């Protein structure tokens, strides 16, 4: 119905609520193999609900974090950003 919405990989500044970061932003390690990283697909991410399938976009490169705005916890600026740490295996 609703997966972790990937607001990353579209660097486009405009008149909207982006900022330099979210409120309670958190880095969560995202394991992705080299094939699924380049072509895109799905991977197993760690969540409090258990292992979820995150639909990975194409072009995905090691060391880049998928900043998923609003997927972090609420705070001063509104909600935090969930950075999925692309680990190409």
């Amino acid at each position: 119905m609703s997966q972790l919405r990937i607001a990353a990989y579209g660097p486009h500044g405009s008149g909207g609520s982006g900022g330099s970061g979210g409120s309670q932003d958190l880095y969560a390690t995202l394991d992705v193999p080299a094939p699924i990283a380049v072509v895109g697909g799905k991977v197993r991410a760690m969540t409090l609900e258990g292992p979820v399938e995150v639909a990975v976009p194409p072009r995905t490169q090691a060391g880049r974090k998928l900043r998923l705005k609003g997927k972090g916890f609420p705070g001063p600026a509104g909600r935090g950003d969930l950075y999925l740490e692309v680990r190409i295996t």
